[PDB]
C-alpha cells in the first residue's frame, strides 16, 4: 500500500504495509480505487459543465466519497467496494450523457484519448487486483505527486466541511464544481504554475466552505456563546456522541429527552455545549474525556453506546469490550459495528436503538470532575470587542497565539502543552478542533475576565478565528493582517487541518509554525515553494519559539 496523508504517516515518509492509524493494506488500497473513480465522474462532470450541460446529480456522492477517505472515518471495506461500484455506474451515466452531448456539439462521435479513471471497468471481484495500480505511486514525478496529493488532501478535507452544510441545506455550486475540476485536474498534465494556482483556488474555497458551514451551523442551531461545560458525570446511563455533525446532535437530543438515558459529548463534539439551541436539554450533561486518540480506554469506561457521526475512529485494541454498543453513522463505518442510515429528506435519523441499548447500560465511570469554558465563536468575540481592544491597548493583553488544529497521540506534541504553560501570563491562546486538549484543561486563569484559553469550537471554528482577526485588523487600521499582535503555532494531523492551512495561507497569513512535524505529501521543492511565499516554519524548542512569537516572528 501507501498513503502519507496524515501527520502520523510512517517515518513521515508513507506507510506502506499497515498505515499506523491501523489502515490495513486493503482498505487502505480500496480508498485508492474510490478516489480513481471519483477522478472519472470528474473527467465526464467537468466536461458536461464545459459543454454547457452541468449534471450536479452526483454533488453528495463525492463528497462523501472523498469524505470517506478521511484519516480514522471508515474501516469497512463492503463500504468502499458498494461505493466504487455505485461510483461506476454513476461514471457511466455521466459518460454516456457526456457522448450524446459531444455529438451533437462536434457533429462527429468523440474520439480523443482519456485517462484510464474514465473507462476502467469490472465487478467486485477485480477491484482489490486493480487498486493496487491506481494508487499515489503511479504518479513517477515526485513534485507532480506532491501537488496532486496536496490538491486531494486539501479538497477532502473541504469536502467534510461542505458535506456537513449540505446536511443542513446550505450548498453552493462552486464548491460541488470545484470538487470535480480539482479532482479532474489530476489527471492532466499541467504546469508547476497551474498546479500551484489549483492549490491556492482550493484554500480559497475552503474560505467559501467554512464560511457557508459556519452559516449552516449557527443560522440551525444559534451564536455559540460563553459556556461551563461539566466533565464530571451523571447518575443516569448515557450516550456519547462524537465526531463533528451537529444535526445528529439535534436528533440525538430530542430523540432522548424524557428517556432517563443522559447525552454526552465527546472529542470534537464539545462545541456542541456551547449552542443555545443544545443547551435548553435538562439531559445533556456534559463533555466526557479527551482527544480523539484516548479513546480506546474512554469508550470502555463510558459503559453507555457511543455513536461516531465522523472521523476519529480508531480501531478497537484486542481486549475493548465496547464492539456491541459502538454506533457509526454517516461516512463513518467499522466492521461488526451497528451503523445508523442516512436521514429520509425532510426526516430525522432513528437512534431508538441507541436508546434502548443505553437503558441497559450502567453509567460512565467518573474519569475527571470539573470544568471547561469555552464558546468564543465569531459572534461571541465580537460582542466584546470593547473589552478585547481595551485589554490590547491597556497592554494587559499582550499577544494572541493561535494554537488551532488537530491533536495526536505522538510524544512530541507535549510541546503544545509546553508552551501553553510557559507563554508569558499576558498573553491569550485562541483555539479551534481537538489540539485544543493538550491545554484546555490547565488553570491558565484570566486576564481581567478575559479566559486566557479561548476556545472558538471545532476545527471548521478557526472560521471565527480569521473573522476576528480580519476584525483586529480594521479597528487598529493596518494594513497587512500579519503585523497584529498574533502568533500561529498550529498543530495539525488530518486532511481537515490541511484545508483550514490552505485557507489561511489564502487570507495571506505568513510565518505560521506547524507541527508537530511537516506533511510527508510536501517534496523538497513544493516544500521550498510554501516556505519562500509563505514562510511556513516546523516547531523548534519551547523556549526558541515562545521567544521568537513574543518577537513577532
Ligand atoms: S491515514 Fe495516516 S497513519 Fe493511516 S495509512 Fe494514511 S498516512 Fe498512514
Ligand atoms: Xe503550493
Ligand atoms: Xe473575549
Ligand atoms: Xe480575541
Ligand atoms: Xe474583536
Ligand atoms: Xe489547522
Ligand atoms: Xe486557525
Ligand atoms: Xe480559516
Ligand atoms: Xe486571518
Ligand atoms: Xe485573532
Ligand atoms: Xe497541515
Ligand atoms: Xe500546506
Ligand atoms: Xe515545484
Ligand atoms: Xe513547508
Amino acid at each position: 500500500m501507501f498513503c502519507f496523508q496524515c501527520q502520523e504517516t510512517a517515518k513521515n515518509t508513507g506507510c506502506t504495509v499497515k498505515g499506523m492509524c491501523g489502515k490495513p493494506e486493503e482498505t487502505a488500497n480500496l480508498q485508492d480505487l474510490l478516489i480513481f473513480v471519483l477522478r472519472g465522474i470528474a473527467i465526464y462532470g467537468e466536461k458536461l459543465k464545459e459543454l454547457g450541460q452541468p449534471d450536479r446529480s452526483n454533488d453528495d456522492f463525492v463528497l462523501q466519497g472523498l469524505f470517506a477517505t478521511i484519516t480514522n472515518a471508515n474501516w469497512d471495506d463492503a463500504r468502499f467496494e458498494a461505493m466504487i461500484s455505485e461510483g461506476l455506474a454513476r461514471r457511466d451515466k455521466l459518460r454516456n450523457a457526456f457522448l450524446a452531448v459531444y455529438k451533437a456539439k462536434n457533429g462527429k462521435d468523440f474520439s480523443e484519448p482519456l485517462p484510464e479513471a474514465a473507462t476502467w471497468t469490472g465487478d467486485s471481484t477485480a477491484f482489490a487486483e486493480k487498486a493496487k495500480s491506481v494508487g499515489i505511486l503511479a504518479t513517477e514525478n515526485e513534485d507532480v505527486r506532491s501537488l496532486r496529493e496536496l490538491l486531494i488532501i486539501g479538497l477532502k478535507g473541504v469536502a467534510a466541511y461542505a458535506e456537513h452544510a449540505a446536511v443542513l441545506g446550505f450548498r453552493k455550486t462552486e464548491i460541488d464544481e470545484f470538487m470535480l475540476e480539482a479532482l479532474a485536474s489530476t489527471t492532466k498534465d499541467l504546469s508547476v504554475d497551474e498546479m500551484v494556482a489549483l492549490v491556492m483556488k482550493a484554500g480559497g474555497m475552503a474560505v467559501t466552505t467554512m464560511a457557508l458551514l459556519d452559516e449552516a451551523n449557527t443560522t440551525t442551531y444559534g451564536n455559540p456563546e460563553i459556556t461551563q461545560v461539566n466533565i464530571g458525570v451523571g447518575k443516569n446511563p448515557g450516550i456519547l456522541i462524537s465526531g463533528h455533525d451537529l444535526k445528529d446532535m439535534a436528533e440525538l437530543l430530542k430523540q432522548t429527552e424524557g428517556t432517563g438515558v443522559d447525552v454526552y459529548t465527546h472529542g470534537e463534539m464539545l462545541p456542541a455545549n456551547y449552542y443555545p439551541a443544545f443547551k435548553k436539554y435538562p439531559h445533556f450533561v456534559g463533555n466526557y474525556g479527551g482527544s480523539w486518540w484516548q479513546q480506546n480506554p474512554e469508550f470502555e469506561s463510558f459503559n453507555g453506546p457511543i455513536l461516531l457521526t465522523t472521523n476519529c475512529l480508531v480501531p478497537l485494541k484486542k481486549e475493548n469490550t465496547y464492539l456491541d454498543r459502538l454506533y457509526t453513522t454517516g461516512v463513518v463505518g467499522y466492521e461488526g459495528a451497528k451503523h445508523i442510515a442516512d436521514r429520509p429528506a425532510g426526516g430525522a435519523k432513528d437512534f431508538s436503538a441507541l436508546i434502548a441499548q443505553a437503558k441497559k447500560c450502567p453509567p460512565p465511570v467518573e474519569i475527571e470532575t470539573g470544568s471547561i469554558v469555552g464558546g468564543f465563536a465569531h459572534h461571541q468575540v465580537l460582542a466584546l470587542a470593547d473589552k478585547v481592544v481595551e485589554a490590547v491597548k491597556s497592554g494587559a493583553i499582550k499577544r494572541f497565539v493561535v494554537m488551532a488544529g488537530c491533536d495526536g497521540r505522538q510524544k512530541s506534541r507535549s510541546y503544545y502543552t509546553e508552551v501553553a504553560e510557559n507563554l508569558p501570563k499576558d498573553t491569550v491562546i485562541l483555539t479551534a478542533g481537538c489540539a485544543k486538549y493538550r491545554y484546555n484543561k490547565l488553570n491558565l486563569g484570566d486576564i481581567g475576565g478575559i479566559p486566557r484559553v479561548l476556545d472558538a469550537g471545532q476545527c471548521n471554528d478557526s472560521y471565527s478565528l480569521a473573522v476576528i482577526a480580519l476584525k483586529l485588523k480594521e479597528v487598529f487600521g493596518l494594513d497587512d493582517i500579519n503585523d497584529l499582535p498574533v502568533s500561529y503555532d498550529i498543530a495539525w494531523y488530518e486532511q481537515k487541518a490541511v484545508a483550514v492551512l490552505l485557507a489561511l495561507l489564502f487570507l495571506g497569513v505568513k510565518g505560521i509554525r506547524l507541527g508537530p512535524t511537516l506533511p510527508a505529501f510536501l517534496s523538497p521543492n513544493v516544500a521550498k515553494v510554501l516556505v519562500e511565499n509563505f514562510n511556513i516554519k516546523p516547531i523548534g524548542t519551547v523556549q526558541d519559539d515562545i521567544a521568537a512569537m513574543m518577537a513577532g516572528k
